[PDB]
């Protein structure tokens, strides 16, 4: 009536959010039994955005012995794609000594073949479809594989899905795309592919809860708070957690505000402790065209929008998770 | 006749390569008594580069007890700054988990205050011209604090050193200074202040051996070697240096093969092993100019150029040191 955990796919793209989200996940299996991963070329280069899931799922299952599980490279292809020097940060993820241990990087090299088979695409849509409980999907990238599933399989795939946890838009407050041709109102997740957001973000067929910019922008990066981490350096996780976000503490410095956050970490706490935000019905217009707003999602119900995430849960729930080992 | 250390101090200016650098001087106790640290804004923010000096020196006096020392903030001011991106590092380092351990962070501030007190080119005079062995000076951010120094001093100082040991300078191969008032001829720690080099290269009164491109492009930095370090991820230095590396090993590709190189650890690595390389005795005309060529070393002897280092031997050091603890 509690005791048992849900059942999850975490469906992402690579960056340093990314995997510290799966962490959160991983690392909870009385909440979380996480299934599968995909990982699709948008905010990292995929064969390392492939190999750093691998190495963590091997690094957890030897510490904790949670489950190996199928990971799939999607081969979802950009409509705009992500700046190339973001797209680095997990190649330094996969040379880290914390990413790096024998034992790890062994069994992960023994574990490729048999996931460089898989179709990330066809690998979310197979686990959720053969899943015998309704499947939580987390989508911490854009929505192309989401938008996959959806057109190929149609019911039989959205009748499966509990719920769609989406790191993604921005409705009441700015956007974080800034290029000569964007207006600045675009979220990137969004902007990457926007007819597949707008696919899957007004589907009426599955429950989406949407943590936009609105409530991402609660918790940015932040020095003080990262090195929080140091006393608690004896823990793999903590190693790993506290590095992914010391790479990224300057940003708000560096671009006046506009922080590197917890945005796909955030996204994931909301699987692991649902009362983290308040949810609010909205009917979403997503931006497909080739103009300035490309990929803004503006009011038009579409999904239920995050509001008011609690930043000392949120806090808390990464403290606590990363002490696991 | 070969038990006994050599007095050093590093002049360095807080990029994570100039961490390495220190961690290769302090860890190796039986070759280099480490004296003292100088911190130049030039490649970092200062007080960043200050705050990760401090603790790594209180980090190994915890392990290993290598004795503390003074660390200075040299007040010299940029001819033409770094980029503001690169400056960043130092602050990624301070955040990093294995720079927060809490006795480390406690002791490093206790005896803030009183480094704080020093300015860093007068605390470089001091320590050299009180030493009771000659000092060897090695010098990986710009010239500027020597300059100062023997502008000040003159012979009281040059007379206490034993020999400058130079990051800087492309004599016989292009530099890494690309930006659109250059050629692309000349290297970022002399261009940061040209005459300050100008000064110091071809002061008749010190032996100077320089580790310019030439040298240093033999030793990038890349995934494969980098790697390395995870099977000695239970030594604090290795998750530092590790951490440090694997923070730039996407640059070669980033930049088409303009690596991150080990500039500053190659440096190092020559005080600790003097056959590493072979010296060239070469004079320079240091360019002072304001335009394209400002900061180049094209040949006119100033100094000793390193040739031909073995990539094996600092290798081979670096791995050593990174398992002392
Ligand atoms: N400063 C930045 N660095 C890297 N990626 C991003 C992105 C794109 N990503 C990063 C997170 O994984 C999240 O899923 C999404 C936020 O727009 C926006 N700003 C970035
Ligand atoms: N790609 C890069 N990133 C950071 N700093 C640099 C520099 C400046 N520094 C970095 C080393 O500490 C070295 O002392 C010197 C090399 O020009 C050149 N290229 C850089
Ligand atoms: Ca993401
Ligand atoms: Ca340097
Ligand atoms: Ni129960
Ligand atoms: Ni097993
Ligand atoms: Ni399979
Ligand atoms: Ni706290
Ligand atoms: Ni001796
Ligand atoms: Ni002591
Ligand atoms: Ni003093
Ligand atoms: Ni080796």
């Amino acid at each position: 009536g509690s005791h048992m955990a849900k059942t999850v796919i975490l469906d992402h793209d690579g960056n340093k959010d990314d995997f510290v989200a799966m962490i959160l996940l991983l690392s909870n299996p009385k909440k979380v039994n996480l299934i599968g991963c995909i990982c699709t070329d948008a905010d990292c280069f995929v064969e390392n955005g492939f190999d750093v899931t691998g190495k963590i799922m091997c690094a957890m299952h030897r510490l904790i012995k949670t489950p190996l599980f199928p990971i799939g490279k999607s081969t979802a292809t950009a409509v705009n794609a992500f700046p190339t020097e973001w797209r680095f940060s997990a190649k330094n993820l996969d040379d880290m000594p914390f990413l790096n241990i024998v034992e790890d990087v062994a069994l992960w090299e023994k574990l490729k073949p048999e996931n460089e088979a898989h179709n990330g695409q066809q690998l979310l849509a197979d686990l959720v479809m053969k899943s015998k409980e309704k499947v939580t999907v987390c989508v911490t990238g854009p929505l192309s594989n989401m938008a996959w599933c959806i057109e190929k399989y149609g019911e039989a795939f959205t009748s499966k899905v509990e719920e769609c946890v989406i790191m993604g838009g921005a409705v009441d407050v700015g956007g974080n795309v800034f290029l000569p041709t964007t207006d600045g109102s675009a979220e990137w997740n969004i902007y990457w592919d926007p007819p597949a957001a707008k696919k899957v973000l007004c589907c009426p067929n599955i429950r989406c809860v949407l943590f936009s910019l609105d409530a991402t922008n609660t918790v940015p990066v932040r020095s003080v708070d990262v090195k929080g981490f140091g006393a608690q350096n004896q823990y793999l996780l903590s190693q790993m957690v506290g590095t992914m976000w010391a790479m990224s503490t300057h940003e708000e410095i560096l671009r006046d505000g506009d922080a590197y956050y917890a945005w796909d970490a955030l996204t994931a706490a909301y699987i692991l402790e649902p009362t983290i935000a308040t949810l609010e019905p909205v009917a979403l217009d997503v931006d497909v065209s080739k103009g300035k707003s490309e990929g803004r999602t503006p009011r038009a119900p579409c999904v239920h929008v995050a509001r008011n995430p609690s930043k000392q849960m949120f806090h808390d729930l990464v403290f606590a998770s990363t002490r696991v080992c």
